[PDB]
C-alpha cells in the first residue's frame, strides 16, 4: 500500500532550474506557479473522495537533480526528501532490467505530433526509397532543407521561445519519439555517403565520420546503432566495438556542431531537434559551410517519451491521484512546466511491461 506521505518532492533538472534569462531566475517563476497549481489541483481530487480524505493534505516541492543516475539512485534509496521524478523512457528500462521493481513507474508524458511523424508504428524495412523511416526523412528535408533552416523567422515558423510551432500538430498527441542519422557535405560528398548506405560498405560510410552522444543515450546512440546494424548486416557488432578499432572515426558531439568540422559527416540526434533549438542562437546551430548542406538520412524506430517514476513507498492512492493531477492540469492548460520540456499531454501508466518495455525492446530490435 505504501505511506501517505504529505510532503512531496519531485527532482528537475539542475541545470533547468538556475537557468536564466536577463540575469532572471525564469524558471523557478514556472516551477513556483507549475506546484501552486499542482497542489490545488490535488488536494481538491483528494478531499472530494471518501477513500482519501481524511489523509493529511499535501504539500508540493522541487529539489534540483544533477543528472538522471542521480534521480534514479536517489528515487531508489526510497527517501521521502525525494519522491518522484521524470525520466527517459530507455534509460529507465535499462535501469529497471538491472533493479526489478526498485522503483515504480506510473506517468507517461506524450509530446505534441510533428507534422512529418503523426503514426508511430512505422520500423525499419531496407532502408531505400519506399523504407517508412526514409519516407520520413524526406519530409524533415521538405521542411528544414528546401525552405533553409538558416532563413526561418519566429515569425513564420511560429516561434514561441520554446520550439517553432509550425513544425507540430498539436490534435495528435505522440505517445513516443525516435532518433534521426543526419549527412552533411558537399555534393560530391553526399553523394558518396548514399551511394555507401545504399551498396552497404559500412567502412566507407562510418570512414565519414560519425557523431553521436554518450552511450547510455536512446536517441543520440542506441536506436542509430539498432539502425545502422539493421541496414549495414553483418559488418559489425557494436558500435562501441568498432570505434575501439576505429576511434578517429566517431566523436561524442551534438549533431548541430556538424557543419563546424570538416572530417565528420554524419550525425545522430533527437528526431526534430531543429524544431525546438533557436536559429539565432549565439551557438549558430546547424550551420555549415557555404557549398555543403546538412540532411536527414533516416530516422529510427519508436520509443516511448518520458516516464514519471515514483519511489516504491509512496502510496498507491496518492500515486494515482498525483497522475490524475498531472492529467487534469494539462487538460485545464495549467501545467506551466511540462510543456517546456515537451510534455504536452499525460497518460496512466496501466502496464508497464506492455506500454513501455516492449516498445523499447522492439525499437533497438
Ligand atoms: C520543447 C522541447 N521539446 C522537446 C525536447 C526534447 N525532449 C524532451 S524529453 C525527450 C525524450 C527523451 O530524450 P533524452 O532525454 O534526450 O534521452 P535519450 O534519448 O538521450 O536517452 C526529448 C527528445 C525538449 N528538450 N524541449
Ligand atoms: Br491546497
Ligand atoms: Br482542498
Ligand atoms: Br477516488
Ligand atoms: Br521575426
Ligand atoms: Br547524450
Ligand atoms: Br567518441
Ligand atoms: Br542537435
Ligand atoms: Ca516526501
Ligand atoms: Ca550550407
Amino acid at each position: 500500500q505504501g505511506q501517505w506521505d504529505k510532503s512531496i518532492t519531485f527532482g528537475v533538472s539542475e541545470a533547468w532550474l538556475n537557468k536564466k534569462k536577463g540575469g532572471e531566475k525564469v524558471n523557478k517563476e514556472v516551477i513556483n506557479t507549475f506546484l501552486e497549481n499542482f497542489k490545488k489541483e490535488f488536494n481538491k481530487l483528494k478531499n472530494a473522495n471518501d477513500k482519501t480524505k481524511n489523509f493529511d493534505d499535501v504539500d508540493f516541492k522541487v529539489t534540483p537533480i544533477q543528472d538522471f543516475t542521480v534521480l534514479l539512485n536517489n528515487l531508489s534509496t526510497d527517501n521521502p526528501e525525494l519522491d518522484f521524478g521524470i525520466n527517459a523512457s530507455g534509460k529507465l528500462v535499462e535501469f529497471l532490467k538491472n533493479n526489478p521493481g526498485i522503483i515504480t513507474p506510473a506517468l507517461e508524458t506524450t509530446t505534441n505530433s510533428f507534422v512529418f511523424d503523426k503514426e508511430k508504428d512505422k520500423f525499419y524495412v531496407d532502408g531505400t526509397d519506399s523504407d517508412p523511416l526514409v519516407k520520413i526523412a524526406k519530409e524533415i528535408n521538405k521542411i528544414f532543407v528546401e525552405t533553409p533552416y538558416a532563413s526561418w523567422t519566429d515569425e513564420n515558423h511560429k516561434w514561441n521561445g520554446n520550439v517553432y510551432q509550425s513544425v507540430y500538430d498539436p490534435t495528435v498527441q505522440a505517445n513516443f519519439y525516435r532518433g534521426m542519422i543526419w549527412i552533411k557535405g558537399n555534393d560530391e560528398t553526399l553523394a558518396k555517403i548514399k551511394k555507401a548506405w545504399n551498396d552497404k560498405d559500412w567502412n566507407t560510410f562510418r570512414n565519414f565520420g560519425i557523431l553521436h552522444g554518450k552511450d547510455n543515450s536512446s536517441s543520440k546512440f542506441k536506436l542509430e546503432e539498432t539502425i545502422l546494424k539493421n541496414h549495414f548486416q553483418n559488418k559489425f557488432t557494436t558500435l562501441n566495438e568498432d570505434r575501439s578499432a576505429h576511434p578517429n572515426a566517431y566523436k561524442q558531439k551534438s549533431a548541430d556542431t556538424l557543419g563546424t568540422l570538416d572530417d565528420f559527416h554524419i550525425a545522430f540526434s533527437e528526431e526534430g531537434s531543429f524544431a525546438w533549438t533557436h536559429n539565432k542562437s549565439a551557438t549558430k546551430p546547424f550551420e555549415t559551410k557555404a557549398n555543403e548542406k546538412m540532411e536527414a538520412l533516416i530516422v529510427t524506430n519508436p520509443i516511448p517519451y518520458d516516464v514519471g517514476v515514483f519511489r516504491k513507498s509512496v502510496n498507491q492512492l496518492e500515486q494515482n491521484l498525483i497522475v490524475q493531477t498531472f492529467i487534469n492540469l494539462a487538460k485545464n492548460k495549467q501545467d506551466t512546466y511540462g510543456p517546456l520540456l515537451g510534455y504536452n499531454g499525460y497518460k496512466k501508466i496501466d502496464n508497464f511491461q506492455k506500454e513501455i518495455v516492449e516498445v523499447y525492446e522492439k525499437a533497438i530490435k
